[PDB]
Parts: C-alpha cells; sequence; structure tokens
C-alpha cells in the first residue's frame, strides 16, 4: 500500500488536473477520464510495467525485442525531457510561494502591496478575476506577466524566479548524480486533500461549487477538447509515455507483481482524481461566492489555477501560516520527486543506450540537469508563463498519445501480445487474462488512435486567459509536438537503412528480437506468418 500510495500521487495529479477539470467543468471531464482510465490508462500502464520488469532495461533498449520500435523510445525520452524543462519551473513557482509563506500577513490577501495594479478590487474592501488578490499576487507578483505583451515579446528571466530556478536544479543534480532512483512526500499530498476536501465543505459558497462540479453537462462531451485532455491527463497521472515506468520497473524484482501495482495505482489514481475535483470545485464555488461573480470565470484555466485556488483556500483556515508552509512545502517535495522521476528516466534510458554516459553519471547528469535549465530559463521570464503554456499543451499532447500508441502496437501486434503474455506469466505466475489481451491489442491502440487523429484534426488555437497567441506560436507548438513524433518513423527508415539483405530479412532482422536474430538467418519467424497475427 505504500509503495503504490508513493507513486498513485505526482504533480499531475495535484496541479495539471484542477485546470483540466475547471476548464472542462465538472464531471464532464470526470466521464472521459474515467473510460480512458480503464480503457487505455490501466492496461498500457501494467503493459509498461511488465515490459520494463522483464526486459530489465530502460525505455529506449527496451526495444531490443522490436527494433524497429526504439524511436518510441527516443520520443518519450524527447517527451520527458520537454516536460521537464517547465516541471522544474513549477518547482520554482512552489519555492517561491513556499518562501513568501513565511509570514504573518500573507502576501496574497490584500491589495496593499507594491505588485498591485491599481485595480486590484478584494471583496473585503461583475469585474475579472485577474484584479483579484490572488491572481494580482501570482500574476504580477511572482510571474510579472504585466511586463510583457505576448509570447513574441518575453522579457528577460525574472531575478528571484531564477534563484528558485537555480536552486531547484542545484537540488535535482544532488539528487541525481549519484543515486539509482519519503514517508511524507507519500502521505502529504492525501492528508493535505483530505484536510482541504473537509475545509472545502464546510466554506461558504462551496455548495455551488460541488453543485456545478456533480452537473454533468453532454454538450461538452458531444465535442472533442474535452477526450484529449482526459487521455492526455490519464498519461501524465499515472507517467505512461515519459518513459518513467519501463525505467522503474527496470530495477523491480522479477517476481514483482506488476499486475497488483497497476491495479492499486490506477484505482488509487481514480479515487485520488474524484475528491481532487470535488475539493477544487468546492474552493471555486467559495471563491465565486467571495468575489460575486460566476464561477465559470472566477479563475484562471492555465496551469496557475493552483497558484490562485490553493492560497485563498489557505486564507480561509485558522493558523493561515501553518497551512500556507505546509501545503507548499508538500507542492514542492511532491513535484521535486516527479520532476526528478522524469530525468532518471531521461538519464537511465540514455545510459543504457550509450555505456560511455553509463560510466559518466556525473557528467552526464549534469548534462541533463543543466539543458533543462537554459531551456526553463524561457519559462522563468516575464512572458514565460506564454513559453509554458505552450510547452504544456505540445510537448505532452498528440506526441505523448502517438508515443503510447505506437508502444501498444510494438509489443501487441509486432512482438506478440501471446508473447507478452508468456512473459508475464513467466515473471509473475499467472497468465494475465482476457481483458487485458484484448485491450493491448485491439481496444488501447483503437481508442489511441482515435484520440490522435481528434486530436490534431479538432485542433483549436492555442490561447491563455483572453490572449490569442499568434499562428506562429501554433506552428512552433506543432514543431514541439512532431520534434518527437517523427523519430519513429526516422529510426524505422534509419534501421531499414543499416541492415544488410533484401527486403524480406531487413524486415525480418528489424521486427525479431536481438537475442533471437539466430532463426532470422534459417527463416523461421512467426510474424511472417498468419497464426501469429490472428493471436487475439
Ligand atoms: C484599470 O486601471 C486603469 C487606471 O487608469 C484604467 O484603465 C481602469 O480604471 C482599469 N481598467 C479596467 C478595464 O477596469
Amino acid at each position: 500500500l505504500l509503495s503504490v500510495v508513493g507513486f498513485a500521487v505526482d504533480l499531475a495529479n495535484v496541479w495539471r488536473f484542477p485546470y483540466l477539470c475547471y476548464k472542462n467543468g465538472g464531471g464532464a471531464f470526470l466521464i472521459p477520464y474515467t473510460l480512458f482510465l480503464i480503457i487505455a490508462g490501466m492496461p498500457l500502464f501494467y503493459m509498461e510495467l511488465a515490459l520494463g520488469q522483464y526486459n530489465r532495461e530502460g525505455a529506449a533498449t527496451v526495444w531490443k525485442i522490436c527494433p524497429f520500435f526504439k524511436g518510441v523510445g527516443y520520443a518519450v525520452i524527447l517527451i520527458a525531457l520537454y516536460v521537464g524543462f517547465y516541471y522544474n519551473v513549477i518547482i520554482a513557482w512552489s519555492l517561491y510561494y513556499l518562501f513568501s509563506s513565511f509570514t504573518l500577513n500573507l502576501p496574497w490577501t490584500d491589495c496593499g502591496h507594491t505588485w498591485n495594479s491599481p485595480n486590484c478590487t478584494d471583496p473585503k474592501l461583475y469585474s475579472k478575476y485577474k484584479f483579484t488578490p490572488a491572481a494580482e499576487f501570482y500574476e504580477r507578483g511572482v510571474l510579472h506577466l504585466h511586463e510583457s505583451s505576448g509570447i513574441h515579446d518575453i522579457g528577460l528571466p525574472q531575478w528571484q524566479l531564477l534563484l528558485c530556478l537555480m536552486v531547484v536544479v542545484i537540488v535535482l543534480y544532488f539528487s541525481l548524480w549519484k543515486g539509482v532512483k519519503v514517508w511524507i512526500t507519500a502521505t502529504l499530498p492525501y492528508f493535505v486533500l483530505f484536510v482541504l476536501l473537509v475545509h472545502g465543505v464546510t466554506l461558504p459558497g462551496a455548495s455551488n461549487g460541488i453543485n456545478a462540479y456533480l452537473h454533468i453537462d453532454f454538450y461538452r462531451l458531444k465535442e472533442a477538447t474535452v477526450w484529449i485532455d482526459a487521455a492526455t491527463q490519464i498519461f501524465f497521472s499515472l507517467g505512461a509515455g515519459f518513459g518513467v515506468l519501463i525505467a522503474f520497473a527496470s530495477y523491480n524484482k522479477f517476481d514483482n507483481n506488476c499486475y497488483r501495482d497497476a491495479l492499486l495505482t490506477s484505482s488509487i489514481n481514480c479515487i485520488t482524481s474524484f475528491v481532487s475535483g470535488f475539493a477544487i470545485f468546492s474552493i471555486l464555488g467559495y471563491m465565486a461566492h467571495e468575489h460575486k461573480v460566476n464561477i465559470e470565470d472566477v479563475a484562471t484555466e492555465g496551469a496557475g489555477l493552483v497558484f490562485i485556488l490553493y492560497p485563498e483556500a489557505i486564507s480561509t483556515l485558522s493558523g493561515s501560516t501553518f497551512w500556507a508552509v505546509v501545503f507548499f512545502v508538500m507542492l514542492l517535495a511532491l513535484g521535486l520527486d516527479s520532476s526528478m522521476g522524469g530525468m532518471e528516466a531521461v538519464i537511465t534510458g540514455l545510459a543504457d543506450d550509450f555505456q560511455v554516459l553509463k560510466r559518466h553519471r556525473k557528467l552526464f547528469t549534469f548534462g541533463v540537469t543543466f539543458s533543462t535549465f537554459l531551456l526553463a530559463l524561457f519559462c522563468i521570464t516575464k512572458g514565460g508563463i506564454y513559453v509554458l503554456t505552450l510547452l504544456d499543451t505540445f510537448a505532452a499532447g498528440t506526441s505523448i498519445l502517438f508515443a503510447v500508441l505506437m508502444e501498444a502496437i510494438g509489443v501487441s501486434w509486432f512482438y506478440g501480445v501471446d508473447r507478452f503474455s508468456n512473459d508475464i506469466q513467466q515473471m509473475m505466475g499467472f497468465r494475465p487474462g482476457l481483458y487485458w489481451r484484448l485491450c493491448w491489442k485491439f481496444v488501447s491502440p483503437a481508442f489511441l488512435l482515435f484520440v490522435v487523429v481528434v486530436s490534431i484534426i479538432n485542433f483549436k488555437p492555442l490561447t491563455y486567459d483572453d490572449y490569442i497567441f499568434p499562428p506562429w506560436a501554433n506552428w512552433v507548438g506543432w514543431g514541439i509536438a512532431l520534434s518527437s513524433m517523427v523519430l519513429v518513423p526516422i529510426y524505422v527508415i534509419y534501421k531499414f537503412l543499416s541492415t544488410q539483405g533484401s527486403l524480406w530479412e531487413r524486415l525480418a532482422y528489424g521486427i525479431t528480437p536481438e537475442n533471437e536474430h539466430h532463426l532470422v538467418a534459417q527463416r523461421d519467424i512467426r510474424q511472417f506468418q498468419l497464426q501469429h497475427w490472428l493471436a487475439i
């Protein structure tokens, strides 16, 4: 139970799920989330865990089972880097909020400070939500967003955010430069969410919030963005698609039970997400009651909802300083562990691939943490929330859905879901079952392909709150998405143009596992027969 709750909650469930829910309503986002967690989330979580635990390799080198698909591991490592770029910036925000939380008069309470606009209006004394003292502290006091007109005109990095990001990358380096990889980081998210839930239900005007949460709008389900949001958040919360699961299972015992691991992680994720949305909407209803505004336009739908929503919940608690310090220490440590997991996925994959990097661990981890620092300097600029939004919507998006779709395809169709079931039976001692095989070979790939094509053809232009990104920003975002999606066909063409022989024996050498290339020469290969593909 401790092992599954330690990683069942991460920075995703606590930071990204609130604004993805609020942006898409109440249960209107919890319906696709649960359907994808049961249909595609849990099966592919269990598939990645079993793959890593059996093959004993990272994300990139696990594809010695089907060599044409190593581009998928390269893609997930690139996605992990891209996501760490702004995870470190979220941790910088957590550090700045924790540092600001060490006073009796919390800064996000009144409008009497130096960062406040002349239009800062607090209820204690039909407006907009950017004129509340909490949103004024987030935008004008932390981000300094008021000094940039858009993603074209981003300023220089923010000094305080620069120091916070330096501290983050330094602690990450000193946490990863020897460690091949705890009670508080695993128990405190749930305790904080429990306190949040109970104090939210006791708040005035939060019943309107929980009703707006429990009201499921099906016209939102008839459109396509809620499903893309739910799929991407499923793969963020569970960690499938960043190479973290395969890298972490590479170190698990051979007899370890990935079935029970996946089951507990997925069930705890579903319950945690439901109660997380419940508490988030309790606070949002309280804010709509306090600010005399509608619930649908009471806060931002960007990445900074938590840093506006949770400070306002804290300011209502008794002993606001203690609870602010506790919540932001929790957020700091949680996102810190998440970013450590991502960077360790990157390092483990690229070190299992190239041994010159496995022998040189300190230099490689310095190069990894120092590349994620220079490219996170863009997200701590004055217009860095626009770059962070671009990355958040494009780094892991259609890209991660495509990567996980190709993982499913390469494990189920080309390697064999029957071979995978035999390997799983060899690890644990029991066959997966019919539901798991039908989801691995047919249900999850079909749902993921549908979500990918719908994510491409139902693309809405990128926006911040009321800021329409220029078209070139959308082109740059699609370049960010394609930079990892093209690794799969590029590597297929590279592996085909680097193997001697005729067409069919090149194909055979590229779809046969590396350890039994002996049988390729004697022409006894499974995938060239029909009984391999008709196995359901
Ligand atoms: C913001 O304050 C400025 C002060 O000159 C002025 O534009 C107005 O009072 C406020 N703007 C809006 C849109 O309320």
